């Protein structure tokens, strides 16, 4: 309760999302772009939280980009978390300063050693945020504790291993 999230470069994922987001993956790991970054508030300064994110499955569909519009052709095929390095840490701390996870790595390998996070190429992702509650002791492992979930729509989009939309392939470019 009364804990709110804030999208940081919210209008340049907007830029994106108007196009149909697309990112890139590879075996070794890609870092995203836009950056997942957010401006938390509303923790209590003195409670210890565990920030982390996940990219789940956005439908059940896998896709193809074709006369320049994305196109359902079939179902997704058969299908890990990122938790934050400084977890856990006060609520003080993570108001302190916007909270990155431009640390995250997106990677088609089935097999990766890295713990980085395997995705489907040509499958729709959305990226969640979860806050973590420490128990009445302010410590973890021991009790079952209270999260909440973030979802910002806006930064949704499709792995590939190589851009499809000229739209995507130019905003890059002008932008990272
Ligand atoms: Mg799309
Ligand atoms: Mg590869
Ligand atoms: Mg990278
Ligand atoms: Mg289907």
């Amino acid at each position: 309760e009364g804990i709110k999230v804030f999208l940081h470069e919210r209008e340049l994922w907007l830029k994106f999302h108007e196009v149909g987001t697309e990112m890139i993956i590879t075996k070794a790991g890609r870092r995203m772009f836009p950056s997942y970054k957010v401006k938390v508030t509303g923790l209590n300064p003195k409670t210890k939280y565990i920030l982390l994110m996940d990219i789940v499955p956005a439908d059940d569909h896998r896709y193809k980009f074709a006369d320049n519009k994305w196109s359902v052709t079939g179902k997704a095929e058969p299908a890990r978390l990122y938790v934050h390095p400084d977890s856990p840490a006060t609520g003080a701390h993570w108001m302190r300063q916007l909270v990155s996870f431009q640390k995250l790595k997106l990677t088609n390998n089935h097999l990766d050693p890295f713990g980085h996070i395997i995705l489907n190429s040509m499958h729709k992702y959305q990226p969640r945020l979860h806050i973590v509650k420490a128990d009445e002791n302010n410590g973890f492992g021991s009790k079952n504790t209270a999260f909440c979930t973030h979802v910002f729509p806006e930064t949704a989009f499709i792995a590939v291993t190589s851009y499809q939309n000229h739209k995507i392939t130019q905003l890059k470019i002008e932008n990272n």
